[PDB]
């Protein structure tokens, strides 16, 4: 308890004895509070001007406009501690987890060099503001990693000193750059070896792209079987377990060493035990700290979250196939029975699924996986809007099945062959794009990042005739050497590459579902969705307001350059049918 987490408590205590007080009035229920001391601060949502100016029509659909306008009462419930039955359901299916993670991998520290490329080329790692003004700066300077060296040396201790989140269905718990590193070095390698890849895991889409979930959904639906289930989760982060944490931490079995030692602290001192400053208008910082739910770094965070879900929706699949009777307790030769149905049948179960994270999609041998309910709510993973009880609704059709925020369209090309597509209604694209993050954004970096939206739309959501139309209107708008930017799935689209190029690599070359490698020689080969399927998934086609904004493109896209200024520019309105004379 406080020999573990006191350290951490006491030099807080120390750099504010000044405004130190056990604040009396502390909202705080499950939480352990410690107390409090004096601070005033929070950044919010801006709108990027030059997607905004090229998508005029969508300035009066309140879906878009309000996306722009802006329970913490969740992360402080509790949760039941799960029964024996569930308790070795669970260890028995973790333990053979993470042998078959291991079969073709080897655990191993991540190194400075690796860390350094990630901070200089701005991945969201999650730091913090008061020695050094960048991430880019603490990298290059030697008394950093001076720090970074005290600290490494209490974990090999068994100790910690800094390492210390900062809280903010979200809640990014932000790090010093310091315990980052610490986490990076020690866990790193289950993102940076691809041990959730799909080859690696049966399961996992780690690394895979978004023009490849809509050709797994559709490989999982040719699998004899039910329904297709994607339950989510109330809150995953909120009930993640202690059970879970030691389950997770059985990673550590897998490893020697050094690496061994610093991986187990991470698990033991700043997962199993944690320490949070926590911001409060009656303007204080609360000091609480906890032992259960999920606080990582959101790398590693979905990293465990998959390994967790993939655990999970394969005792849900044991449970539906009788493999075992009653979660209170499980007889040896039910023991036996789950063992050997794992090291029978658990590779094909786990290609039944697509995990990503807390998302998931299981087709299950049968529907009786609908009503196995009672592992699942024992080991707290709650399903969202749906009573406890009541058995899940599955997908009949792979094209309705929702999955990382999208759903996929089958699309045949004019030549016959077969695209298979990621899509979610137009509003919620459009209302992305029109927003950018923090301060401080020159005119040019504002059109760098809506050139990258643009670039995303051309490769990805070329189906949509008003994406591909605002796509052309912004990459003729924004200068076409400038380079697109974003400040924190593969992402094909951030390059300088003619993007009729990368489609062909994309959809054609390195495509595995495509036999046929006849590449396309313009954009008017590459297929839209039919216009009725356009509106339902929320196109203004067939608008007033959408008709002028097409016909007068190159009034709006003039707009723009003359904004920017006198740059050279290039005109891909012409790649499109309709401008070509
Ligand atoms: N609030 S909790 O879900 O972390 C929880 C469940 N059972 C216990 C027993 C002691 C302390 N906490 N606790
Ligand atoms: N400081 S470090 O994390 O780069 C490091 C120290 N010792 C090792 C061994 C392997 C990889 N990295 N590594
Ligand atoms: N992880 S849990 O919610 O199942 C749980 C059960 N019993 C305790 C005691 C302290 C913290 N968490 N906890
Ligand atoms: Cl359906
Ligand atoms: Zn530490
Ligand atoms: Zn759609």
């Amino acid at each position: 308890n406080l020999d573990i987490i006191g350290k951490r408590i006491e030099k807080i205590k120390q750099e504010h004895e000044t405004s130190w007080h056990y604040d009396q009035d502390h909202p705080y229920k499950t939480w352990a509070y410690h107390g409090s001391y004096e601070t005033k601060q929070t950044a919010s949502s801006m709108v990027n001007g030059v997607v905004r100016l090229l998508t005029k029509p969508w300035d009066i659909i309140p879906m878009v406009t309000q996306m722009a306008m802006t329970f913490k009462e969740k992360v402080d419930t509790r949760t039941q501690e799960p029964k024996e039955g569930t308790k070795k359901l669970m260890k028995i299916t973790a333990e053979w987890l993470w042998k078959e993670l291991g079969k073709k991998k080897t655990p191993r520290m991540c190194t400075r060099e690796e860390f350094t490329r990630k901070v200089r080329s701005n991945a969201a790692l999650g730091a913090i503001f008061n020695k050094w003004k960048s991430a880019r700066e603490a990298v290059e300077d030697s008394g950093f990693w001076e720090l970074v060296d005290k600290e490494r040396n209490l974990h090999l201790e068994g100790k910690c000193e800094t390492c210390v989140y900062n809280m903010m269905s979200r809640a990014i718990w932000y790090m010093w750059l310091g315990a980052r590193f610490l986490e990076f070095e020690a866990l790193g390698f289950l993102n940076e070896d691809h041990w959730f890849s799909r080859e690696n895991s049966l399961s996992g889409v780690e690394g895979e792209g978004l023009h490849k979930l809509g050709y797994i959904l559709r490989d999982v639906s040719k699998k004899e079987g039910g329904a297709m289930y994607a339950d989510d989760t109330a809150g995953w982060d909120t009930r993640i377990t202690l059970e879970d944490l030691k389950n997770e931490e059985m990673v550590t079995n897998h490893m020697e060493g050094e690496h061994k030692k610093l991986a187990e602290a991470i698990f033991k001192l700043t997962y199993q035990n944690k320490v949070v400053r926590v911001q409060r208008p009656t303007t204080v910082m609360d000091i609480i700290s906890r032992r259960d739910q999920r606080g990582s770094g959101q790398v590693v965070t979905y990293g465990l979250n998959t390994f967790t879900n993939m655990e999970a929706q394969l005792i849900r699949q044991m449970e539906g196939e009788g493999v075992f009777k009653s979660i209170q307790h499980l007889t040896v030769t039910e023991e036996i029975a789950v063992k050997n149905w794992l090291v029978r049948v658990g590779r094909e179960r786990l290609s039944r699924m697509a995990i990503s994270g807390d998302d998931c999609v299981v087709k299950p041998l049968d529907d009786r996986f609908a009503s196995a309910l009672t592992a699942l709510n024992d080991m707290g993973k709650v399903r969202k809007d749906i009573q406890q009880w009541e058995p899940s609704r599955g997908w009949n059709d792979w094209t309705q099945v929702p999955f990382c925020s999208h759903h996929f369209h089958e699309l045949i090309m004019k030549d016959g062959r077969v695209l298979v597509v990621p899509c979610r209604n137009q509003d919620e694209l459009i209302g992305r794009a029109r927003i950018s993050q923090g301060a401080g954004w020159s005119l040019r970096e504002t059109a760098c990042l809506g050139k990258s939206y643009a670039q995303m739309w051309s490769l990805m959501y070329f189906h949509r005739r008003d994406l591909r139309l605002a796509a052309n209107a912004i990459c003729s708008a924004v200068p076409s050497h400038w380079v697109p930017t974003s400040r924190t799935a593969t992402h094909e689209w951030m390059t300088t590459e003619d993007m009729l190029t990368v489609w062909n690599r994309v959809w054609i070359q390195e495509n595995p579902w495509m036999e046929d490698k006849t590449p396309v020689e313009s954009w008017e080969e590459i297929p839209y969705l039919g216009k009725r399927e356009d509106q339902w998934c929320g196109s203004l086609i067939g608008l007033t307001s959408r008709a002028t904004w097409a016909k007068n493109i190159q009034t709006a896209i003039n707009q723009v350059r003359s904004l920017i200024g006198n740059e050279e520019y290039t005109d891909y309105m012409p790649s499109m049918k309709r401008f070509r004379r």
